[PDB]
């Protein structure tokens, strides 16, 4: 599942808060895409919904939402 964060040009950063989420590790972090005013990262192994809910409560406080 692709998860958007309102942070872009204007990867190591998102691997690092996401990798510390309960029940998640680097192996659940897929491709990272960076655009001008937004970025998204593919969350693997069905953990997308979980990562999104946890990130709504986790500071790095970016606005997160499901791409799809």
């Amino acid at each position: 599942m692709k998860l958007y964060f309102n942070g872009g040009k204007k990867a190591v950063d998102f691997v690092g808060t996401i990798a510390k989420i309960d029940g998640v590790s680097a192996d659940d972090i897929g491709i990272i895409t960076i655009m001008d005013n937004a970025s998204y990262v593919e969350i693997l192994n069905g953990k997308g919904p979980h990562v999104l809910k946890v990130m709504k409560n986790t500071t790095v406080q970016l606005k997160v939402n499901k791409a799809n």
